[PDB]
């Protein structure tokens, strides 16, 4: 089997991407944030505290003939941005792009933090990291990918995120029309439950490439590119008037600037992030200070190749017995 679904930016900045997902029978379609940095499939639901729902579409298990309470199971998750959610668990039929899993754990939120409530466009998350990170207790549950894997034509999914445009998540096949050149594969460590890999270095604009190992994660659920302070300082030093602002919470730059590109290494291959991908616009409406898309990881504990990086590539998440990541230009 295979599946193929379009993913759409939630706003003009590409702050996140939403992908329609069918849950239950008859189908209830929710728009979920596919997140390769977490491992829970959770949704706004009929159980979510009413004051914490503001425009989201909800999953109502009582209206699904295939929903079953997963008795005694609870979940609770905290993300890198400080957001959180928790609740109970149903099993139900879940389909993405024509690919169906029966008996998928659908984590129904009873509570969500303010950042979720305030984002009316995101109806929940679909985790695509390793199932070792799933938070369901007392019986950990599998991701949609892990449950689909044995049925897929190839045990892979691909992320093809758009810059200010829709893109695609495919399951079970590699669309050889969707990228240019060849795919470079690189090793993955699953020790922390992430798609963790080591970049071979970076360049700023037309500058020379610096060969250096940068361990980090491929995380579709993170907007920006978070790298070591040395790398980030080297990038922003090439932008007149850029500075790190403790009041704003990262590097800002004059909105009048033209940003340089940023290149990262994948083995001997190179992915180039155009400068415009690094512009996240005014820090507040009407400001002439703009927020940078490359930020320091120093206060995180991990480097994160988020959407800023991943949208410059066609990315293969190879879930074979020995997982690997692949990157191609596009």
């Amino acid at each position: 089997s295979t599946g193929s679904a379009t993913t759409t930016p939630i706003d003009s900045l590409d702050d996140a991407y939403i992908t329609p997902v069918q849950i239950g029978t008859p189908a209830q379609t929710l728009n979920l944030d596919f997140d390769t940095g977490s491992s829970d499939l959770w949704v706004f639901s009929s159980e979510t505290t009413a004051s914490e729902v503001d425009g989201q579409t909800i999953y109502t298990p009582s209206k699904s003939t295939t929903a079953k309470l997963l008795s005694g199971a609870t979940w609770s998750i905290s993300y890198g941005d400080g957001s959180s959610s928790s609740g109970d668990v149903y099993t139900d039929t879940v389909s993405v792009g024509g690919l169906t899993v029966t008996g998928q754990a659908v984590e129904s939120a009873k509570k969500v933090s303010s950042s979720f409530t305030e984002d009316s466009t995101i109806d929940g998350l679909l985790g695509l990291a390793f199932s070792t990170l799933n938070t369901v207790s007392p019986t950990q549950q599998k991701t949609f990918f892990d449950n689909a894997k044995a049925s897929l034509d190839s045990p892979v999914f691909t992320a093809d995120l758009g810059y200010h445009a829709p893109g695609t998540y495919n399951f079970g096949f590699i669309d050889t029309t969707a990228y240019t050149g060849s795919i470079t594969y690189t090793a993955v460590s699953t020790k922390q439950g992430f798609w963790e890999w080591t970049s071979t270095g970076y360049a700023v604009g037309s500058g020379t490439f610096k060969s250096t190992s940068i361990d980090g994660i491929a995380d579709t659920g993170t907007t920006l590119l978070y790298l070591p302070a040395t790398v980030v300082s080297a990038y922003w030093a090439q932008v007149s008037g850029a500075k790190s602002s403790s009041s704003v919470g990262g590097y800002v730059f004059p909105c009048s600037a033209t940003l340089p590109s940023f290149t990262f290494g994948v083995g001997s291959a190179r992915i180039v992030i155009p400068g415009d991908y690094i512009d996240f616009g005014p820090i507040s409406t009407g400001s002439s200070s703009c927020f940078g898309g490359i930020q320091s990881s120093a206060g995180i504990g991990i480097n994160i190749f988020g959407d800023v990086a991943l949208k410059a590539a066609f990315v293969v998440f190879n879930g074979a017995t020995t997982p690997t990541l692949g990157f191609a230009s596009k």
